[PDB]
């Protein structure tokens, strides 16, 4: 019944992974939330169809994604079965492990025995023979990184992961993480890490740089900030300094003819080296607002120097 719009290529922008010839779409679909065991079957269905039918071809997923962790994924699964497994060689599917996933010393952190029990369990939830990125979801520095890359690479080797990415790291971490799955010759091309006007994270601890020097996409999460860069807390007339902070961004954004979402989508693209701009959503106009911003990711220097000023704490 479901069959994709013949106009989903002709509007959404797709950028290369670093140096790599994997393109994502400059935005990104994620089911961190409104996937899990809670969600409406009918409304999960019409958001990934939507996200589809305007060009996002990459679904982003996780293990412990719900709640219930694991939901989100068999929920995909039953999505991709029904729909959309038609479709699959046209969308980049990730999941992750490295956060909580199940109880006890085996089910949390960077383990090789975590990273692989966690993978083939993913596998099974989406019904999928391999996913297009799999990642270590947080760095673990009490395993060998060693130990954890060596487990990105058997999952590649072994036909269950087209390529490797990495989570949440520092720039330092990400530099060794490189130098580790190059010496393996696994494809490495991705880092997910949160970046938004008000978490410049990835600008302080050399992630952004580093990516960029060594050649690796970036995919930013959390752009909205919980909400704070949107017109949810605004008034047509929770600190004030907060709220004025808001205040501001979105008279920038208005002048620019954006609502504040859809710059703070436009300013983590601004820079070459983050290749996309992962969002959420939990109703399909959400995601038919934000697809329009791929097309406004340019800033005037003085934008700039008062979007940093105003986000400055
Ligand atoms: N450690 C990691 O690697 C992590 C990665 N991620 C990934 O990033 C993805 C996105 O994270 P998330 O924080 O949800 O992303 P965003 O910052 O894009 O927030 C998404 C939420 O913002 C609201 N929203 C979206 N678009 C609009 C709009 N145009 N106007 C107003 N409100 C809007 C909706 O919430 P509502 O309708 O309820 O207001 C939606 O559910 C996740 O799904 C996951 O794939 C996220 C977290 C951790």
């Amino acid at each position: 019944k479901y069959q994709a719009s013949k106009n989903r290529y002709n509007e959404m922008k797709y950028s290369k992974c670093g140096e790599s010839g994997l393109k994502l779409p400059m935005i990104s679909f994620g089911l961190w939330h409104n996937f899990g065991s809670n969600a409406d079957y009918n409304n999960m269905k019409e958001l990934c169809f939507t996200a589809f039918d305007n060009g996002i071809t990459h679904f982003d997923l996780a293990n412990n994604y719900g709640p219930v962790p694991g939901s989100a994924e068999e929920n995909f699964g039953r999505i991709l079965r029904d729909d959309l497994a038609t479709y699959r060689d046209e969308l980049l599917i990730s999941t992750k492990a490295g956060y909580k996933m199940w109880e006890g010393p085996y089910g949390d952190f960077g383990s090789r025995k975590y990273i692989l029990a966690s993978l083939d369990q993913s596998l099974k939830r989406m019904g999928l023979e391999y996913v297009d990125i799999f990642y270590h979801h947080r760095m673990d520095p009490d395993t060998p990184l060693e130990e954890s890359m060596m487990a990105l690479d058997t999952a590649v080797k072994s036909g269950k992961a087209l390529y490797a990415g990495i989570s949440n790291y520092n720039g330092e971490t990400m530099e060794k993480a490189a130098a580790i799955l190059n010496e393996l010759k696994c494809p490495f091309v991705i880092n997910q890490n949160r970046y938004s006007i008000f978490d410049r994270t990835i600008e302080n601890n050399g992630l952004k740089r580093a990516a960029k020097e060594n050649g690796k996409g970036i995919i930013a999460f959390s752009p909205l900030a919980q909400g704070t860069l949107t017109d949810k807390y605004l008034s047509g007339i929770l600190t004030e300094k907060k709220l004025e902070q808001i205040r501001r961004l979105n008279n920038i954004a208005l002048n620019r003819g954006q609502t504040l979402a859809q710059m703070a989508l436009s300013w983590v693209l601004k820079d070459s080296e983050v290749t996309s701009v992962l969002i959420g959503a939990s109703k399909p106009s959400q995601i038919i607002e934000n697809v329009g911003i791929v097309h406004k990711i340019g800033f005037t220097d003085e934008e700039l120097m008062m979007i940093d000023e105003i986000s400055a704490n």
